């Protein structure tokens, strides 16, 4: 939970917070109450508040005055471990996080709830230790903590429990003990330190409950009730980024830093494509700003090419496989280079490195380019495989596509040509940094997989897929705007299922 965040304050009450709450090195981040994608790092830095804009159209977090990151737990990780300065070149130093104390971006906040709701809703959903907190219809001001605890039909080994939370001059308790600033520190306290009952049951808090997961035959109504919120249900899921601060050390080493497009946006060890057989003359090889992306079909979600790490890109492809390529960006957008042309023009042949790739065809489409590539290592003839390259050509420079049939047009055309190649390795999937459009085309890809196999009726969790896509690459859909797009996506593609 990303405490320093505080979703429902005006830069007013930030000032005042920071002023009456905080000292020299304190800070908080909040949203635009208008835009979102604009975010503002307010900080006390000599008994005086300075705001800081952060931007985020779809690629990045853009901080006026620093760096770009993929998430902004990466962008106070990096701020409080290093570096920050004004217009003038004054520090400005991020050393205390103001916690919020606000639940209503929780994942078990509920708000007004009743006991019996609650109790049909742990019944119908709920397993062993899936809570929630409510507010108290009996005591105004006042919250409940309901919990199922049992086995896992209805024969009495389950069972809802309910204890009272009072709020008592802005603290929060559960009739003893210790007196919290807040909800959540009190749900985390009692994660940790589970509640015994006089006869010795444990009221274990293992996971809220689950409120995301739907079947897709009811997405339709899910986008109707989410269009009156789309914002609420993205800045809990934004909340949970606190969880995926994974080490990125080998992104990090000197030798490796020329090899990412932006210095902070690196991928996860655990999860980073490693690259072999590379030249013993040069120190580090083994290195790519890439990652393997798993559901839990697979995915390589990686940056545009650098000029210097077009041969490993080639040499990624060829190690692993890949047979097609998804490219999300024109190679330039607002003047700025996007992606380098790591491709040869039609009918041409060229070498990168130890690589050797023919382009044989391309074909247009109203939102996309296909080159059919073929690509060998120099010096071994029967090495050669065709590569297909989707290029994606008519998203917008900022925000979505207002209509998602272009999209899921050419993602299903990318899906029958990877499975109609046996043994393919990983779907290339590349935009600029490597985790917005590419995030997003790589959910909708997952999402439409499901249905596309199990039918109309099957489980779908937008959040839930994007959080396990999240741990495997930082930052992976960037946006409420794609958030929403997904959405929207899924959507559309369900009624063209139903229509046929
Ligand atoms: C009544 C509500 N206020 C409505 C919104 N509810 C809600 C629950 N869950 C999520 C997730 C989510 C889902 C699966 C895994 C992970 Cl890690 C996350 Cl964050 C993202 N947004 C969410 C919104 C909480 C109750």
């Amino acid at each position: 939970s990303r405490r320093w965040f505080h979703p429902n304050i005006t830069g007013v009450e930030a000032e005042n917070l920071l002023l009456t709450r905080g000292v020299d090195g304190s800070f908080l981040a909040r949203p635009s109450k208008s835009n979102p994608g604009d975010f503002t790092l307010s900080v006390r830095r000599n008994g005086a508040v300075t705001h800081i804009k952060i931007q985020n159209t779809g690629d990045y977090y853009d901080l006026y005055g620093g760096e770009k990151f993929a998430t902004l737990a990466e962008l106070v990780q990096y701020y409080m471990e290093h570096q920050l300065k004004e217009k003038n070149g004054d520090v400005i130093e991020l050393k205390y996080p103001l916690n919020c104390a606000d639940p209503t971006s929780e994942r078990w906040f509920h708000g007004h709830l009743s006991g019996k709701e609650a109790e049909k809703l742990l019944t119908e959903k709920g397993k062993h230790g899936s809570f929630l907190v409510r507010e108290s219809q009996s005591h105004p001001g006042d919250f409940v903590l309901s919990v199922r605890t049992g086995d896992d039909s209805n024969d009495g080994k389950s069972k809802v429990t309910h204890v009272m939370i009072r709020c008592q001059e802005l603290k929060y308790d559960v009739g003893g003990g210790e007196r919290f600033d807040s909800l959540t520190d009190l749900v985390e306290h009692y994660k940790k330190n589970p509640m015994v009952e006089t006869l010795g049951t444990v009221l274990q808090l293992k996971q809220p409950l689950n409120t995301t997961r739907i079947n897709a035959a009811e997405i339709e109504s899910r986008v109707r009730e989410l269009s009156k919120g789309f914002w609420e249900e993205f800045e809990t899921l934004q909340q949970q980024e606190c969880k995926l601060l994974y080490s990125r050390k080998e992104g990090q080493r000197q030798e490796n830093k020329n090899k990412n497009r932006y210095k902070n946006i690196l991928p996860f060890d655990h999860t980073r494509v490693v690259l072999h057989d590379g030249d013993p003359n040069e120190p580090v090889s083994d290195y790519i700003n890439a990652n393997i992306i798993m559901p839990e079909k697979s995915y390589i979600a990686t940056q545009g090419c650098l000029q210097n790490t077009v041969n490993d890109f080639w040499r990624m492809v060829f190690q692993e496989n890949s047979r097609v390529i998804v490219m999300t960006t024109k190679e330039v957008e607002r003047g700025k280079s996007k992606c380098v042309k790591y491709w040869p023009d039609e009918y041409a042949l060229k070498e990168y490195g130890v690589m050797r790739v023919r382009n044989v065809k391309e074909s247009a489409a109203h939102d996309y380019t296909l080159r059919e590539l073929k690509l060998s290592k120099v010096g071994q003839g029967n090495t050669e495989r065709t590569v297909w390259q989707y290029h994606f050509r008519t998203w917008p420079d900022h925000g979505v596509p207002s209509d998602p049939g272009g999209v899921l047009d050419f993602l299903e055309e990318v899906h029958h040509k990877q499975e109609s190649i046996m043994d393919a390795g990983p779907v290339v999937v590349h935009c600029s940094a490597g985790i917005g459009r590419t995030g997003t085309f790589i959910v909708i890809d997952i999402l439409i997989d499901i249905i596309r196999e199990k039918g109309v009726d099957c489980d779908i969790d937008v959040p839930k897929t994007i959080q396990m896509v999240r741990s495997q690459r930082s930052g992976m859909v960037q946006t409420e705007a794609q958030y929403r797009f997904i959405y929207m996506a899924v959507q559309h593609y369900i009624e063209t299922l139903q229509r046929r």
